[PDB]
């Protein structure tokens, strides 16, 4: 599912995202923009035979099981096709514990290249929230 920027950032709401660790809404929904264009089935390859899935590109390095990762973690307990989802639940429980782990929402590529630093809430200007 491709979502709007507006239905993305209630969805997230909805799901506890708003100031979760500190993290105001417009971060995630600008992370999202970013990592896949707020399309819950991207999927990218990485250079360490890893593979990034869903609207925040979650690896399969650490957090999910594919199948084809070697000498990987699964520290969601998640297969990583349940973060392609149109529904979001695992992708944000799996984020959530992910932002948890020391280094913030920087865990993120993307979020600290094209949105820490920025003013991230026009991601959620007009927004019906
Ligand atoms: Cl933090």
């Amino acid at each position: 599912k491709v979502f709007g920027r507006c239905e993305l950032a209630a969805a997230m709401k909805r799901h506890g995202l708003d100031n979760y660790r500190g993290y105001s809404l417009g971060n995630w929904v600008c992370a999202a923009k970013f990592e896949s264009n707020f399309n819950t089935q991207a999927t990218n390859r990485n250079t360490d035979g890893s593979t990034d899935y869903g609207i925040l590109q979650i690896n399969s390095r650490w957090w999910c099981n594919d199948g084809r990762t070697p000498g990987s973690r699964n520290l969601c307990n998640i297969p990583c096709s349940a973060l392609l989802s149109s529904d979001i639940t695992a992708s944000v429980n799996c984020a959530k514990k992910i932002v948890s782990d020391g280094n913030g929402m920087n865990a993120w590529v993307a979020w600290r290249n094209r949105c820490k630093g920025t003013d991230v809430q026009a991601w959620i200007r007009g927004c019906r929230l």
